[PDB]
DNA sequence: GGGGGAAGGATTC
DNA sequence: TTTTGAATCCTTCCCCC
């Protein structure tokens, strides 16, 4: 099987370019303003003249106009960021049947059935960065491999504006060179609980024994690496249904008055709903992120779809739960939708 | 012993 | 004054046959 990932390069802020121009060359950085003070919040993402200098994704948007001052700053618009990603990813279904939407910025192609070697393999990731710089001028950065893992790893190396291969023999080679911690899935905790067991590359998951593995991070990591060092990883191409939808916003001021929380829960769930469009979720979550960042949560479900006015009813009851069960302060409240009709 | 759903956990977009 | 926000799939816990 021969994978295609195609990932867009710093997509936000290159949507922005391309409604905007004169932006390019320009160190670009959207945000995410919370509106606790002047310039609260972090940064979404920053094209890569802004990355030169230590400005990414994560860092407060204070600390990132220390470094660049004078850089133009724009507030997040997922709307829009969304409507371009929806055509491109339209654009990209006339290459394959068997397409997997990732994100909002990545998707895996199965073009076993389409080609037969990486050549023309990635020819056809060539066909498909082109198409897309032309339908909406955005580059993008394309992965190909024999599974989805080392395809995502191909683009990994490669971005931006690239594109890259990773034969079988290379394949072999990662598994014993490659960082483990820069394999997908394997975030900070987990590189950590691992690039302490002796396991810096994934071929030593091999020589551990497997319950000690599966003791530190759990069955399924466990296997998934093994699976990956013994060569035999091969998810398949599937489509993904969104399975939840919310909205957690920042209040003004941390706070556990039930009334002075109310707002902001039922704004989450004003915009959750406007987002669920049409799905109809019998779950409902109550998501409360407390003063020293923990995430508290308390969620029913219902025999039948909720109504809005249910929503709101039970989310107090949730809130109420937490209220009770937690004696920290709230700084983040929201709400969570699942188990569509 | 293990199916199955609630709450926290972590990853990563 | 970090510190943002959304959605997932993983583990862990208790209920229940
Ligand atoms: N709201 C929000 N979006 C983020 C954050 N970090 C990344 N994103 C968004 C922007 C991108 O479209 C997508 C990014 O994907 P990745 O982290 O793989 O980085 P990559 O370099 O592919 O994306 P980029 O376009 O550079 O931001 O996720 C964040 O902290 N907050
Ligand atoms: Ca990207
Ligand atoms: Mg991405
Ligand atoms: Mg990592």
């Amino acid at each position: 099987m021969i994978v295609l990932f195609v990932d867009f390069d710093y997509f936000y802020a290159q949507v922005e370019e391309v409604l905007n121009p004169s932006l390019k060359g320009k160190p670009v950085v959207v945000c995410v303003f919370s509106g606790r003070f002047e310039d609260s919040g972090a940064v979404a993402t920053a094209n890569y003249e802004a990355r030169k200098f230590g400005v990414k994704a994560g860092i407060p948007i204070v600390e990132a106009k220390k470094i660049l001052p004078n850089a133009v700053y724009l507030p997040m618009r997922k709307e829009v960021y969304q409507q371009v990603s929806s055509r491109i990813m339209n654009l990209l279904r006339e290459y394959s049947e068997k397409i997997e939407i990732a994100s909002i910025d990545e998707a895996y192609l199965d073009i076993s059935d389409k080609v037969r070697d990486y050549r023309e393999a990635y020819n056809l990731g060539l066909e498909i960065k082109n198409k897309i710089l032309e339908k909406e001028k955005i580059t993008v950065t394309v992965g190909i491999s024999k599974n989805k893992v080392f395809a995502k790893i191909a683009a990994d190396m490669a971005k931006p504006n690239g594109i890259k291969v990773i034969d079988d023999e290379e394949v072999k080679r990662l598994i014993r060179e490659l960082d483990i911690a820069d394999v997908p899935g394997i975030g900070n905790i987990t590189a950590e609980k691992l690039k302490k067991l002796g396991i810096n590359k994934l071929v030593d998951t091999l020589s551990i024994e497997f319950d000690k593995l599966k003791g530190m991070i759990g069955e399924a990591k466990a296997k998934y690496l093994i699976s990956l060092a013994r060569d035999e990883y091969n998810e398949p191409i599937r489509t993904r249904v969104r399975k939840s939808i919310g909205r957690i916003v920042t209040m003004k001021r941390n706070s556990r008055n039930l009334e002075e929380i109310k707002p902001y829960l039922f704004r989450a769930i004003e915009e959750s709903y406007y987002k669920l469009d049409k799905r109809i979720p019998k779950a409902i979550h109550v998501v409360a992120v407390t003063e020293d960042l923990d995430i508290v949560s308390r969620g029913r479900t219902f025999p039948h779809g909720i109504s809005k006015e249910t929503a709101y009813s039970e989310s107090v009851k949730l809130l109420q739960k937490i209220l009770e069960e937690d004696e920290r302060k709230i700084r983040r409240i929201g709400v969570r939708f699942s188990k569509f009709i």
